[PDB]
């Protein structure tokens, strides 16, 4: 029986560094153990007043504080054998065919392709974590347990409790915009864009009051986009509201077989869209790279013969990464139950 | 790395001393103020004084 | 101060190495030399030899 292969898709899950964009900027190689981070209090005592005799209680020069953080270290790899190459491929005609050298070349691929990406899903998860909450810890089976922890204040992560909650109070006659300015009051520095998870968005359109603001002759300048707008794509920009713009990631990373969503189920998370972010890219640590004379680079790839019985070349990407963030409570993350 | 000499580090607290104690000054300036507009009278009384 | 990226301290500690090996075959050498001339003969042992 003859057959011929027409077309041949791919599926994809929808994944977008969104976070690592907008956040995270000027990347910092170091070829150094151990990086620091400081900061200075920069709080002032009021001026109590003083008798013009007593003269007294000289005030202590304020001083800093510092951090220091040690880097992961991430290694994917890959294997091809001469079993793998010899059988077909789904992406082939019956007709045509190849020897089973191009097979190699087209498998060799694909899985550079599939390092490249768990490497950018590694980062990604880093850079959000740091984002929802102050800490985040890296932990692996073959790796000792390291927890970075850039000093976020209890005043930030405003979490939604009995009282003081959207979903329950009325969708009607209520106003969302008295809390996010109280919520927004916390932060430090101006705030510049806000992102919702999904379920978050419905929730917060669905009130009457913000409907009411768009469709007033004088009473605002926000624009938005009520309707639908995306519903494939990963991030959806919609229209400013008042100064802040207004933003939906529904990303995807996948640990184990499964599916998984980056942001913990309709958080919002105000912030500033010009925030120091810091990417900072460790030492990779394999005595072949560093006899070629390279350190502190991102996704050193390299691939070796192991003259084993049947045969096998590996493949290897080894980035290192560690995601910081200058100041740590720019950000106000709010549950929003 | 590259590290300054102890002159220079006192210079730059003794900056830093003295912008201290003015934005303490304004602080009082500025109470001063609104406790005068927002109410007709103040006490200004303190520890010392 | 001033410090050096890994990739020459790989260098440095190939070369003080590389000298170290140097230092021991001469080493060797002379101590057979010596025995040569001493005395009439001598013998070349080993815990692997």
């Amino acid at each position: 029986t003859t057959a011929q292969l027409l077309a041949a898709n791919e599926q994809k899950f929808k994944f977008d560094p969104l976070f690592l964009r907008l956040f995270f900027r000027e990347s910092y190689p170091f070829t150094t153990e151990k990086v620091y981070l400081s900061q200075i209090p920069g709080l002032v005592n009021m001026a109590l007043y003083v008798s013009p005799i007593v003269s007294g209680e000289v005030i202590r020069s304020r001083g800093g504080s510092t951090s220091e953080f040690t880097p992961g270290y991430v290694k994917p790899k890959h294997e091809v054998n001469p079993q793998m190459t010899l059988r077909r491929l789904p992406d082939e005609d019956p007709q045509n065919l190849a020897d089973p050298a191009y097979r190699r070349r087209r498998i060799i691929m694909q899985n550079m392709r599939d390092e490249e990406l768990a490497i950018a899903q590694v980062e990604e998860m880093q850079a959000v974590s740091a984002v929802l909450k102050g800490k985040y810890t890296m932990t692996g089976e073959a790796f000792d347990p390291v927890e970075v922890d850039m000093g976020r204040s209890e005043e930030n992560n405003i979490t939604q409790s009995g009282g003081t909650e959207w979903s329950k109070r009325d969708k009607s006659t209520y106003d969302p915009t008295d809390d996010i300015e109280a919520y927004a009051l916390n932060a430090s520095g101006v705030v510049n864009i806000i992102v919702f998870d999904p379920k978050g968005w419905a929730l917060f359109r669905s009130f009457k009051a913000v409907k009411e603001k768009l469709d007033t002759r004088r009473g605002s300048n926000s624009e938005l986009e009520t309707a639908v707008k995306d519903l494939g794509k990963a991030v959806s920009y919609k229209g400013m509201y008042g100064d802040v713009a207004i933003v939906v990631y529904s990303g995807q990373y996948v640990e184990n077989g499964v599916k998984k969503n980056f942001l913990p189920d309709n958080t919002m998370v105000l912030g500033n869209t010009q925030a120091r972010g810091l990417r900072t890219y460790g030492c990779i640590q394999d005595a072949d790279a560093q006899r070629e004379g390279i350190n502190a680079s991102a996704r050193y790839p390299k691939n070796w013969v192991t003259t084993g019985d049947p045969a096998r070349e590996f493949t290897m990407i080894q980035s290192a990464p560690l995601m910081l963030l200058a100041d740590p409570d720019e950000f106000v993350s709010v549950q929003l139950a």
